[PDB]
């Protein structure tokens, strides 16, 4: 269908949004001349997939309204949208994706995806709190990768984060409590801010709710900041 990603974004804003996802690299893509120096020095996985998933992010952008143009990278690798947009992008194995938003309606979009694969032991402990170890199993079916997912929610956080506040946020700094819907493999989540949420514009950012979902051996994740 080409619809995954679906399963992660509201009702509320959903004309003001629009996305685009494939599961692999078409064969043989160009890189536009102008983002090409972006990838001039990346082995050859990383520039396939950022040919594709550049090019999902016009072809989303192209459904509100927005002609096709470059897409350069600006601080800290954040992609740099047109004007009166906002937008995320994300891969891994099997996924190219991206979600875009008019900014009149949507003050930023953060979203990830990952393989719904475990994670070893030490990694779960750098990226996760404490109390988030001892809910997630309390939330969550046992059936589920939740470390995997806590961790795609995280990386949401992030991304979601940083175009409004330019700074660092680490893991530690975010505290994302976890809720099931009765069908078992989709829901909800918040992640509260731990530190100073201070942003460019508009109001602090101090929580930050998403919605998570596992399909096709996929983990997908979405926030949507309303613009209020
Ligand atoms: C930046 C980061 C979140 C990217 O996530 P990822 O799972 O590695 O890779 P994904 O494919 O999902 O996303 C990559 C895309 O993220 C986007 N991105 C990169 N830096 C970004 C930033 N500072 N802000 C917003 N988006 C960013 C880019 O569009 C990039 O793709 P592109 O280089 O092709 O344009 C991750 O690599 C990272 O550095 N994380 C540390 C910060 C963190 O997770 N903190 C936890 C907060 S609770």
């Amino acid at each position: 269908v080409g619809t995954l990603v679906a399963s992660v974004l509201p009702a509320t804003v959903f004309e003001d949004l629009a996305y685009a996802e494939l599961y692999s690299d078409p064969p043989g893509l160009t890189p536009l001349p102008e983002e090409a120096p972006l990838i001039a020095r990346s082995v050859a996985k990383r520039r396939n997939e950022f040919i594709t998933v550049r090019h999902c992010a016009r072809i989303a952008l192209d459904q509100l309204g927005v002609p096709p143009a470059p897409i350069l990278k600006g601080d800290k690798g954040e992609p740099c949208w047109p004007d009166g947009m906002v937008g995320s992008l994300t891969h891994c194995a099997g996924y190219r994706g991206a979600v875009v938003g008019r900014r009149d309606a949507v003050r930023s979009v953060g979203i990830d995806a990952e393989p719904h694969d475990v994670l070893p032991n030490g990694v779960l402990d750098a990226i996760s709190l404490p109390a988030e170890r001892a809910d997630m199993p309390r939330t969550m079916p046992a059936a589920l990768h939740w470390d995997r997912i806590l961790f795609c929610a995280k990386e949401a956080t992030y991304k979601a984060w940083f175009p409004l506040t330019k700074r660092w946020l680490g893991f530690e700094d975010a505290h994302i409590t976890f809720e099931t819907d009765s069908t078992g493999w989709t829901g909800r989540f918040v992640s509260r801010i731990l530190i100073d949420g201070s942003t460019l514009s508009g109001p602090p950012l101090t929580t930050l709710r998403g919605r998570w979902s596992v399909e096709r051996g996929l983990v997908l994740t979405a926030i949507v900041l309303l613009e209020h």
